[PDB]
């Protein structure tokens, strides 16, 4: 049984970009599952083979990682174009890994014909006619179906917790008790709107020692509806593999609500935080049914509650350890069902 996996809109060669890294890690976890799989991209390399040099029909299953398919500066994007040509030459069912609400499968032909360079491609060459099965990271399938309502060749839907691939990895490890230098830590990037609102709510004017790492600066929060006086310390981007170690420096780490995930998608960040040495506090709206941790003490609804919970954690090293052993126990128990997770995955791709 031969399996092929590709990314539909980004080049894949090594760990120089986030999407190339994700595709390679997915490839690794699939292999550690005992399956024979190849990554197919624009060129040969340590982890890949070239589109030009393979017969897409030698593979029994073709897995496709979701991505956006816009053409930057109005120019041709080989990654997208080449991937869709490959998918178009495939004559069996295609498996679409849907890990982000914003990246639903989409035909690129309708947008190509209107470009001045349309003569470089034909409809038979780009239009993907094979049936498509969406493998949803999100547990709500109605939402998955609503996002792919514009493409009818997408006929199947199934939920699979894809984002657990990092904790099931062979060389994965949990954090160890770390010297604390922060009360609260949060990672992310700025964006106006409700996001600015949520961030100002939980991380500004708290009186606590909060650090904010990622693509965000004090000068970007300007909405007059979300006024603030004291801001957290912004430290900018970190190395790709430093999330857990970064969180381990704080008593608590926060996960904030976001309509793109709420009560649907569990994210990679949730596992990165849960595995750290910091107590994971979650915005109630992100998981109202408490699917993540069935203990209300890990959930906060607003600023006052966040301050309260964190001061409780600082004044009682006993409470901190107990809550910490509870989240780790959940993670360990989840890592103990690896075989079930693997089987569930094989089943999902019809093996």
């Amino acid at each position: 049984m031969k399996i092929a996996i590709i990314n539909m809109g980004n080049n894949v060669i090594n760990f120089k970009t986030v999407p190339s890294s994700e595709t390679i890690y997915l490839f690794k976890v699939i292999s550690e599952m005992g399956l024979n799989v190849d990554i197919i991209s624009l060129k040969n390399g340590v982890y890949t083979k070239s589109f030009d040099e393979v017969d897409v029909n030698d593979y029994d299953r073709l897995i496709v990682v979701n991505s956006s398919i816009n053409f930057f500066g109005g120019k041709p994007n080989l990654a997208i174009l080449s991937a869709q040509k490959f998918m178009a030459k495939y004559k069996s069912k295609i498996y679409y890994l849907f890990t982000d609400i914003r990246l639903p499968f989409s035909q690129s032909w309708p947008n190509v014909k209107n470009r001045p360079w349309a003569y470089l491609y034909t409809e038979e060459e780009l239009l993907i006619k094979s049936p498509i099965k969406v493998i949803s990271q999100g547990i709500n399938l109605d939402i998955a179906k609503a996002a792919h309502k514009k493409v009818d060749n997408v006929i199947e839907f199934e939920y699979f917790p894809i984002e657990q691939y990092k904790i099931h990895m062979n060389d994965f490890q949990l954090s160890k008790p770390t010297k604390k230098t922060l009360d609260v830590i949060y990672g992310g990037s700025f964006r106006s709107g409700q996001r600015e609102s949520k961030m100002v709510e939980f991380l500004f004017d708290t009186g606590l020692n909060i650090e904010f790492f990622g693509n965000a600066r004090e000068k970007q929060f300007k909405n007059p509806k979300y006024p603030w006086t004291k801001a957290p310390v912004f430290t900018g981007k970190i190395p790709m593999n430093m999330v857990s170690e970064k969180n381990s420096q704080a008593i608590a780490a926060l996960i904030i609500g976001d309509k793109n995930y709420n009560d649907n998608f569990i994210t990679l960040r949730v596992w990165e935080t849960m595995a750290s040495d910091a107590v994971m506090l979650i915005d109630e709206e992100f998981d109202t049914k408490h699917r993540i941790i069935n203990d209300a003490r890990f959930y906060v609804n607003n600023r006052a509650e966040l301050i309260d919970r964190v001061n409780e954690l600082k004044h009682s090293d006993v409470l901190r350890k107990e809550m910490l052993s509870i989240q780790h126990d959940i993670l360990n128990k989840t890592r103990a069902k690896k075989a079930e997770w693997q089987d569930a995955f094989k089943k999902a791709i019809d093996l």
